């Protein structure tokens, strides 16, 4: 029988085998662990993968929000696919209507096409199941926290069922100031010709949320701090900020809606071979008043020489856009023998739109705050569009091909080749007449705050990407693995941004060759105690090129190199029948190999990168009514990357979470939950940004009561 800790397979069918027959670094997070961890989101549910999370906070003009994930050495927020469709917003994701979470380590251009150098992470969606039940669950927690879900699957005919999830978020934040944070969701979905031959699942998700966004404190008090100037001596013994205090503004906002569409028809034409089709329309709506705090000489406001009277100058952050995705998918998946061998095809077309519009905003001018006692109760407005706006816009056409040759019983080898034919439009204006940051002088007889074009420029491509594995049954319960991929990010990937041919650092320049990463990796996966319990280990290498490095004179070019080498060890699943257990080691060494130093220290070290992390959780059956759990997270070291700011800490130290939860079943309709984290409300800087004056604090010590109502 499978464990509800470790899932045997991926729901994409573009994976061939189960997770322990698989050639590749992989993590199946169950809907399961999500609720005995009390996690509501995908930053949460991703803590069970070591080494994954936002560890950037962002520039000093711009701020990172939501999702904002971190993996083996970079942003992979961009590689974050609900239903292997890309989903793209600096917005927070809901679990509410996820049945499990799929995170691969290493990417592979070949899986869902451009990618980070990092891996995948994909979010699978509920669909309508053959039995009926509604699942409630009400939720009270640490400063004002609220949550309501309802899970109804109700079957209509003999082939026919549907589904709804809905969901209620209205909280505060435990240890910041004036930060509010209000969701809500619903997720009708319907089946038709379930237990037959012929399928049709539609799906539809909508999310709205009402934030109030942070931008962090300041830094001074950290290890590494030191004062900007002379002038400003006092702030080297002055100390620490009090980590709830709030920096922004009254009218600071962060709103979002999310609206996703999707259409599945499955035709099985023999037991074997299945074809799928998914059409997929989604649109994610983000704007946003931000403040960023700046602490240099230049920063610095004296009015009485005693630091309690001491202020930081305020930058507003602000965000206007929309991203849309209107994507068809065709996949087919057959299993047949050629002689003695056999095969596990998956193969497939598609093709994509994927629009993403950053509507200008009129720049919000925020007066300075002061250092120990900020005054956040003022209101500068909201925002108005101007009408200088970003536009970028890629067609994508894919044809993938997979296959895993099972060669002997012991023997399997796989493959997999993928051609995306891109098409990428960039243009982007600003209003003339402005006085700071790029500011455009109007031309003649153009009146003032006009739109003029900046960057008016397209690209397009072809990526060819592969992959290869061979994996050998040593006994009946484990297995030896070899794996190689090739993965690219070509120029206008990343965030639909170009760049004129010829003379930046941009590696979105039309005339740039894409960033390759390719990926070596050998590992052993394990399934033990009546196959129950998973144990894996991996040794990996991810070599990353054509990285923009400057030449002896001004001029740039693609001569640089990184490398992200490492060790992977993981368990998941049942040790007895009572025990419970998920986690993994990650020692990860994420190095520049050929270019200009990217770390403040000067180190060859890539930045917002832990070199070594861990995290454990499990959970047993005390007795028969009473289940008790508890987990540790270790983040270790990491690297800022280098900036002009002066005293800012080069590096933010490691840190060590332990969590604990205990369950008590009363009948089998009700249970309570009571989940504790941050057991020993040990404080730590969870991100740092850029500049390195303003630092996000760690979540201290919260607790949540839920209410477990089953039908
Ligand atoms: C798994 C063992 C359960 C321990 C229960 C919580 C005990 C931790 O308690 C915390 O310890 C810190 C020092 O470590 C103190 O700074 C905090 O004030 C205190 O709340």
């Amino acid at each position: 029988t499978p464990s509800l800790y470790a899932p045997q397979q991926s729901a994409d069918p573009k994976f061939s085998r189960p997770v322990a027959d698989t050639t590749r670094t992989m993590t199946v997070i169950s809907e399961q662990v999500i609720k005995d961890q009390g996690a509501t989101n995908l930053t949460d549910a991703l803590k069970n993968v070591p080494g994954v999370g936002a560890f950037f906070a962002g520039e000093n003009g711009n701020s990172t929000t939501g999702d904002a994930i971190y993996m083996r050495g970079a942003d992979t927020s961009n590689s974050i696919y609900i239903d292997g469709i890309r989903d793209i917003g600096s917005v927070s994701r809901d679990t509410f209507n996820t049945e499990q979470v799929e995170v691969i380590k290493g990417p592979s251009g070949t899986d869902y096409g451009r990618s980070a150098p990092t891996g995948s992470i994909n979010m699978i969606s509920k669909q309508p199941r053959n039995d009926s039940g509604i699942d409630a669950s009400a939720s009270i927690g640490s400063a004002w926290f609220r949550r309501g879900t309802l899970d109804v699957n109700q079957v209509i005919g003999d082939t026919t069922a549907v589904r709804l999830n809905v969901m209620g978020e209205k909280t505060h934040d435990a240890g910041r100031d004036k930060v509010k944070n209000e969701r809500y969701g619903v997720a009708p979905s319907v089946a038709f010709g379930l237990g037959t031959a012929n399928r049709l699942y539609l799906n539809y998700l909508h999310v709205t949320q009402h934030n109030t966004p942070d931008g962090g404190i300041p830094t001074i008090g950290l290890p590494g701090y030191s004062a900007p100037s002379a002038g400003t001596a006092a702030l080297n013994h002055s100390g620490k900020v009090d980590t709830h205090n709030f920096y922004g503004t009254d009218s600071d906002y962060d709103d979002s809606t999310t609206d996703t569409a999707t259409m599945r028809f499955e035709h099985d034409i023999n037991d074997n071979t299945t074809i799928r089709n998914t059409t997929r329309w989604s649109r994610v709506k983000q704007d946003y008043l931000m403040t960023a705090i700046m602490g240099g000489a230049s920063n610095i406001t004296q009015p009485t020489s005693d630091v309690n009277s001491w202020t930081w100058s305020r930058t507003a952050n602000t965000k206007d856009v929309s991203n849309k995705i209107l994507t068809n998918q065709t996949n087919l998946t057959s299993t047949f023998y050629t002689g003695s061998i056999g095969h596990d095809v998956s193969t497939g077309v598609e093709f994509t739109r994927e629009t993403q519009t950053n509507y200008g905003v009129n720049p919000v001018t925020l007066p300075a705050v002061n250092i120990y006692h900020p005054d956040s109760s003022i209101h500068p407005g909201g925002l108005t569009r101007n009408g200088a706006n970003a536009n970028g816009q890629t067609d994508t056409f894919a044809i993938y091909a997979f296959d895993t040759l099972q060669i002997t019983r012991d023997f399997e080898l796989n493959g997999g080749i993928r051609l995306d034919n891109y098409h990428t439009e960039y243009d982007s204006a600003t209003a003339c007449g402005g006085s700071g940051r790029g500011a455009i002088t109007c031309p003649t007889g153009v009146a003032k705050g006009s739109p003029v074009t900046t960057v008016d420029t397209a690209k397009s491509g072809n990526l060819m990407n592969w992959k290869a594995g061979a994996l050998y049954h040593l006994t009946e319960n484990g297995n030896v693995y070899i794996n190689y991929a090739v993965s690219q990010q070509p120029p206008g990937g990343n965030n639909f941004a170009l760049a004129q041919s010829g003379s930046g650092n941009s590696a979105n320049r039309t005339d740039f060759k894409p960033q390759k990463a390719n990926t070596s990796e050998i590992g052993t996966k394990w399934q033990v105690l009546d196959k129950r319990l998973l144990l894996t280990a991996a040794l990996f290498r991810t070599d990353i090129e054509n990285e923009v490095e400057q030449n002896d004179d001004g001029t740039y070019s693609q001569y640089g190199k990184k490398r992200v080498e490492g060790y992977e060890i993981s368990v998941a699943g049942n040790i007895t029948p009572a025990w419970q257990v998920i986690g993994g080691y990650t020692q990860q060494k994420a190095t520049i190999k050929n270019g200009k130093d990217v770390a403040q220290d000067g180190s060859s070290s890539l930045p917002y990168t832990p070199e070594h992390a861990f995290t454990l959780w499990s959970q047993y059956q005390a007795t028969d009514d009473i289940s008790v759990g508890a987990g540790a997270r270790y983040i270790g070291s990491m690297h800022k990357g280098s900036d002009g700011a002066v005293g800012t800490p080069a590096f933010t130290e490691g840190y060590w979470v332990a969590d604990a939860k205990l369950g008590y079943r009363v009948n089998r309709n009700l249970d309570f939950q009571l989940n504790v984290y941050n057991l020993f409300d040990t404080d730590y800087v969870a991100s740092i940004n850029k500049s390195g004056y303003r630092y996000h604090p760690g979540e201290p010590r919260t607790f949540l009561l839920t209410a477990n109502m089953h039908f």
